[PDB]
């Protein structure tokens, strides 16, 4: 048009501009013949089927006027009216109108129809008819979007059970803590080094650490005895004794303390070992006590 | 002389289902979620928003509920098993299925056993051609 | 079973015997509903927690098939396999598996989990969920059994 600017013509096709001579054409993108003959696009809709070809392709192929017809002449092509580059026709997805037929097999149905293309009403050299069909699945997945939150009169009852963990300690001979003892009693000398370690036979949670809050020896099996020799006092070993060394405590489930043998002063011949232990959570507590060792 | 070139296009039909309140199937819901009680009766129907061909009938091959939106879940409660409703539950009644495009099944609300609070509904459907298939399944209801 | 005698069925539940008609049921000991709803037993283990209810109670309450589930559906109930009267489920005493959580305070830690009971997958009238927890002391007394007899010059 001699009034509208580049917006007057389709954006896809270049808008040529010169003094006293304005027009719009296309580029190498849509310029060739053979691929244009092979060029097309199709759209299968829920209720309609659309087939379109580039109008610039038709113009370049010499088809200034385009006549699009189907098996039924009542169906006729027309401009896209949405994107001006294309020219398209519509066909209802049924059998009987617009010349469409229904091809059905067990898997899923299909609709087939033919499109006739020509430059004019009559055909002189080539009669190109496009055979096209849309396949619609006969089985499909459907999901309800809206979820549900049902209400029920529920009965909730608290149950509480006391539990106890399993804890044991062993007397090892070597500094490597290899062989536990099994006899009910043992004999040793003062110069002998008493290597002892503790273990949890169950509940070896990674975040639960073993911390010796305090340890002591007793002349008798009865823990409640006034004569106590604290080996670990308030999470740390007793000082003034170089022989007291602990390799690990609170690092993991394996808590080991090293000390040499001793004997209570008096008529007490037998010596027992007792300990108190606090399980430490690594999430919050550092579980690595530090003191004036 | 004529040139013929084959063209094919993958398409899909439009299918949707709605949750009605009344036994007459009048008002669909619109909210993303709803709350209900066990005694409440869950009336549901399915419709085709397009392609309402007279000879294509709607047949519920199987329906089931899922605790989550993901259909591929082992915990499935089949409400319709192989084109027929699950027995041992008098509350399961379907007014129409395969007669026309309007397939409706009636059941009362339920809740999955466990920690699952939300329940979803999924279905599979087979379109039936009235020309050849009777499309009126019969079974030991 | 039409082959095994009274030993075939659990001793706790009475074994009924008649010509052409044998079976086993229970007595007034396990027959009522309300106390059965209130009846249960729990066991807190060192590494596992067990909760069980009388199978005869479930049968008498109309729950011919029993579905026991927890906060995590991977955990499922099963027969006791030690005393056939009970039916029980197991849960490791940790946080994360089987839906269990860890409730901790300064005195001592505690593990809590919920048990879901139903006759079938779906629930129609009542949704009874049993909230249970085991308390494990965080401080405990340990004594070495083996005494010592040191030698001195
Ligand atoms: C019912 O009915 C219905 C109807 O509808 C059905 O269904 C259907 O079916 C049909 C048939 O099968 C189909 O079609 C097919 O397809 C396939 C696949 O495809 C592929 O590819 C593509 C591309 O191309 C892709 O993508 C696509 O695309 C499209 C476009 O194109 C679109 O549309 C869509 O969308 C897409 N897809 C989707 C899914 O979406 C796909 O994916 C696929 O992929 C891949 O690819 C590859 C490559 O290509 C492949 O491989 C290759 O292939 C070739 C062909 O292509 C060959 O085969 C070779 O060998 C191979 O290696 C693979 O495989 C795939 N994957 C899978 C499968 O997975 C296809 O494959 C086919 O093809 C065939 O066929 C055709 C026809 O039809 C033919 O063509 C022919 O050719 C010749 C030469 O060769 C000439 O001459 C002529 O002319 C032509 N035409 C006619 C014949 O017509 C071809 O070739 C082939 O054939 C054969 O093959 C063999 C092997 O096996 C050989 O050996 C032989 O040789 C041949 N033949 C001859 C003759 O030669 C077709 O195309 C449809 O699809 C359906 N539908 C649906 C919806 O799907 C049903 O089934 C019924 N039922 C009852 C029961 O009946
Ligand atoms: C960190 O967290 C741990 C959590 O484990 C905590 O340690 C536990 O604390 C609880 C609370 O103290 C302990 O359980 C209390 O035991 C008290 C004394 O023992 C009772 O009860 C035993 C049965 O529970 C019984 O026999 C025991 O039976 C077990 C089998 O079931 C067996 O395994 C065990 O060996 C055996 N022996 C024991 C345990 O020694 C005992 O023989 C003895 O009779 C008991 O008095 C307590 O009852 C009070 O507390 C509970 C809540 O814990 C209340 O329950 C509430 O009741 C309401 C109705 O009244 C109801 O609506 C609520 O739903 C319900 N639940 C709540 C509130 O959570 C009780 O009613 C009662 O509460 C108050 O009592 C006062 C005075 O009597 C009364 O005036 C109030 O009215 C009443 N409250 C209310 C709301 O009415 C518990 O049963 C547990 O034993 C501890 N664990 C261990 C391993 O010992 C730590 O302390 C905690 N630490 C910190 C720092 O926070
Ligand atoms: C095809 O592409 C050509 C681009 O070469 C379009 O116009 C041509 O422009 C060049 C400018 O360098 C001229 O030398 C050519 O003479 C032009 N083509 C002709 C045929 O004169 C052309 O418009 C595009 N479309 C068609 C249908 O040829
Ligand atoms: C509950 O206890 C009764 C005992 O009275 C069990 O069976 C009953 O046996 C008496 C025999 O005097 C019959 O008169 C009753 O008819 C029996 N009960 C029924 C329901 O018929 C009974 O098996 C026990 N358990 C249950 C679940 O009822
Ligand atoms: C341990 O000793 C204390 C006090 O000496 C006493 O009260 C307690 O009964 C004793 N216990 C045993 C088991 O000997
Ligand atoms: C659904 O669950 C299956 C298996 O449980 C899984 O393979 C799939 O990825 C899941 N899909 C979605 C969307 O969650």
């Amino acid at each position: 048009s001699v009034e509208g600017t580049c917006e007057e013509c389709s954006i896809d096709e270049d808008c040529k501009s010169n003094n006293g001579r304005w027009h719009c054409q296309c580029k190498q993108d849509f310029n060739i013949t053979d691929i244009s003959l092979l060029e097309h696009r199709l759209e299968c809709g829920a209720n309609d089927m659309k087939v379109s070809l580039g109008k610039c392709q038709l113009k370049s192929l010499g088809f200034d006027k385009v006549f699009m017809y189907l098996s039924d002449s009542r169906c006729s092509g027309f401009n896209d009216r949405d994107n001006r580059d294309w020219v398209s026709v519509v066909t209802p997805a049924r059998d009987g109108p617009c010349g469409t037929v229904l091809t059905r097999n067990e898997t899923h149905a299909t609709y087939s129809n033919t499109l006739y293309l020509a430059d004019e009403i009559i055909i002189r050299d080539l009669n190109i008819k496009i055979n096209f069909a849309c396949s619609y699945p006969l089985d499909m997945k459907v999901s309800l979007k809206t979820a549900l939150q049902p209400m029920v009169s529920a009965l909730n009852i608290r149950v509480g059970g006391t539990g106890m963990f399993t804890v044991r300690m062993a007397l090892f001979q070597t500094p490597s803590y290899t062989q536990p003892y099994q006899g009910s009693s043992v004999t040793l000398s003062t110069e002998a080094f008493l290597y002892v370690g503790t273990m949890l036979d169950g509940g070896d949670l990674s975040r639960f650490a073993l911390l010796m809050t305090n340890c002591y020896a007793t002349p008798s099996s009865n823990a409640t005895d006034p004569l106590k020799y604290f080996i670990i006092q308030d999470r740390c070993p007793h000082t003034r004794d170089s022989t007291i060394q602990v390799v690990e405590n609170g690092e993991s489930s394996q808590g080991r303390f090293s000390v040499q043998m001793f004997r209570f002063a008096g008529n007490y011949d037998l010596v027992y070992l007792h300990c108190e232990v606090y399980l430490c959570d690594t999430m919050n507590e550092k579980c690595k006590p530090t003191c004036s060792g």
